[PDB]
Parts: structure tokens; sequence; C-alpha cells
């Protein structure tokens, strides 16, 4: 049946479970169809298609669509950063301090969430879009740019030719997954990160568990907290990677950093934070970026579901020494 290449690339997809998948392989075996081929797996694994009624072509049209309306042309912001977001979204929903706490709804709006996340990405910041007076600022008057736009076409493609894959749920489960979906996509708008960041702690100071082990959220704002801060956990989660990836992706975010520095020399404007060509120690950038954002962050999200996250602080904690290595 299946042709060799795809006899590789499914027994590779035999890791979707595990942290460190390899995305980069994935992306090679599938055409540049990580997103596509992940999305579609995590969803048969979860039953979501006979759950939600979702006919598998359209999925198919769906994530095709949605796929290619990531850039290939840019560095970072990608399908393969949205693959791997996605997967990563969906190994910490099968944490072990959540087991059997979020609606299969619930877990449906993180990991859509997750695909659609960055789709349209240009590569370049809000700040140089609203510098630059784009017209995506003036749309959404210079308040979270990207990620206003980023759901206002993961929504749209749904109208493409078979592409509803929610052509089945009700109104009320619509409208639900709606804004679910919503508040997940603008929290990862990095602005919103301390703030987001905050009542993790809070969270975790007054955190409450019952009968058995299982985290106790009992309201929306409960609930809807936890899902945005795992999200965002996995937006964030590339410094917990095994070494190998988490360079992989260093280069291409720094790729894209210094392409928009020079697109800012290139028009006179001023130079972005450390986005300098010539003039940036990246180990440096990647150790304060670990010390001040990423670890802050997974170190209470490790609090919070204590203790099936210690792995992932743990590889986290040595390539940051890995990192310091390199003076
Ligand atoms: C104090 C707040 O600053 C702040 O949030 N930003 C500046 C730095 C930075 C992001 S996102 C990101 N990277 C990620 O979203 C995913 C990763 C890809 C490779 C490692 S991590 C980096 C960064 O990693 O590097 C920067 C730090 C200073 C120079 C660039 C946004
Ligand atoms: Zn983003
Ligand atoms: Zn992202």
């Amino acid at each position: 049946v299946k042709t060799e290449q795809e006899d590789v690339l499914a027994k590779e997809l035999e890791d979707v479970n595990k942290w460190g998948l390899h995305v980069f392989r994935i992306a090679e075996l599938s055409g540049n169809r990580p997103l596509t081929v992940i999305m579609h797996t995590i969803f048969q694994e979860r039953d979501l298609l006979k759950t939600f009624k979702i006919p598998v072509d359209t999925l198919i049209t769906y994530l095709m669509t949605l796929e290619d309306h990531y850039h290939a042309d840019v560095a970072y912001h990608n399908n393969i950063h949205a693959a791997d977001v996605v997967q990563s979204t969906h190994v910490l929903l099968s944490t072990p301090a959540l087991e059997a706490v979020f609606t299969d709804l619930e877990i449906l709006a993180a990991i859509f969430a997750s695909a659609i996340h960055d789709v349209d990405h240009p590569g370049v910041s809000n700040q140089f879009l609203i510098n630059t007076n784009s017209e995506l600022a003036l749309m959404y008057n210079d308040s979270s740019v990207l990620e206003n736009h980023h759901l206002a076409v993961g929504f749209k493609l749904l109208q493409e030719e078979n592409c509803d894959i929610f052509q089945n749920l009700t109104k009320k489960q619509r409208q639900s997954l709606r804004k679910m979906v919503i508040d997940i996509v603008l929290a990862t708008d990095m602005s919103k990160h301390m703030n987001l960041l905050a009542d993790l702690k809070t969270m975790v100071e007054t955190k409450k568990v019952t009968s058995s082990g299982v985290l106790l959220l009992d309201n929306y704002s409960d609930r809807i907290q936890v899902l945005q801060n795992m999200v965002h956990c996995a937006d964030l989660s590339n410094p917990t990677k095994p070494l190998q990836l988490y360079r992989q992706w260093t280069d291409r975010i720094m790729e894209e950093f210094f392409r928009q520095g020079d697109r800012e020399r290139e028009r006179g404007m001023e130079i972005s934070p450390m986005c300098d060509k010539h003039n940036a120690s990246v180990e440096k950038s990647q150790v304060g970026f670990i010390d001040y954002i990423v670890h802050p962050l997974w170190e209470t999200w490790a609090d919070l579901v204590h203790p099936d996250a210690q792995d992932i602080l743990d590889t986290l904690e040595d390539n940051r020494e890995w990192y310091q290595s390199t003076i």
C-alpha cells in the first residue's frame, strides 16, 4: 500500500506522543506537510473526527489550505513551527496531572488554536508593522496586530471550498469553541506574558486537587487560563527540546531577526533589541531569554503539574548551561 517514503514517514510519526519528535525530519519526509500530517495523526489518535463528525476529506482539504498560508520563505514562524507547537500542545494535554480534566471541545480548541496560531506570519514583528504604518496595523489599531490577524485568517479559511471542518457542530459548540480559540491565540502575544505568568503563579499558589491526582478547575476563568498557559508554554518550548532541535530553532529565529534588522537598516529605521547583524551575541541572548522568560514560565508550569514536567525542566536547565559554556 504505502510508498516506502510514506512508511518511513509513518514510523517517525510513531513518536507524536513523545517530547522532541523530530519535526524537521517529518517536514522532509512529508513534502513540507508537517502541519497536515501531525494534525491528522493527532486527530485520529484522539478520535476527534468521529466525536465532532468531521469528514476526513474536509479535514485534509482545510489542513492543506492552512499549511499553504504559512510562508515557506519565513525561517521560524512557518508551518514547521506550527506543527511543532501543535504536537507540543498535544503532549502537554496528555500530562498525567490533567488526566480526564478537559472536555473534547476544549482539547479540540487547544489543538486547533495551536495550528492556526501564527498562520500567515510575515517574519517581522508587531512593532515593525506598527512602525512601517502597515495596513494590518491600521486594521487592528496597533493592538495585537499579528495575533488578531492569525485568527481572522484561520477562521476565514473554513469558508473555502470543502474546508468547514466544524460544519456538524451545533451553534452552541461552535460559539464556545470559537471563544476558546480566540482567548488562546490572543494570549500567544508576548506582551501578555507577565500577566499570563502571574495568573499561573496565583493558580499554583491557591492550587486545589481533588479525588485522585487531578487538578480542580471548576469555572471558565480557571480552565481557560490553563489552556492559555499550556499553548503559550508550547509556543516557548524550543529551549526545552533536545539540543539538536533547540539549536535548529535558534538558527531559524536568529535568521528571521537579523533579516528584520536588515529591513530596518534598508529603511533608516532604528535597530530592534538585538536584531543586530554584526553586533548581537546569540549565546548571551539565549541565556537571558531562558533566565528571564522561559525558565520562570516552565518552572511555574512544572509546579502546576508536579512532577510530570521534571525531565522537561531538566533539559531546559541543561540547554541553559550548555549555552553558558559558549560564554
Ligand atoms: C523580555 C521579552 O522579550 C521577548 O519576549 N522577545 C524578545 C526576544 C525573543 C522573543 S521570542 C523568542 N523566541 C521564541 O519565541 C522561541 C525560540 C526560538 C530559539 C530559542 S527560543 C526570543 C529569543 O529566543 O531570542 C531573542 C532574545 C534576544 C535576541 C533574540 C520576544
Ligand atoms: Zn505568534
Ligand atoms: Zn508561535
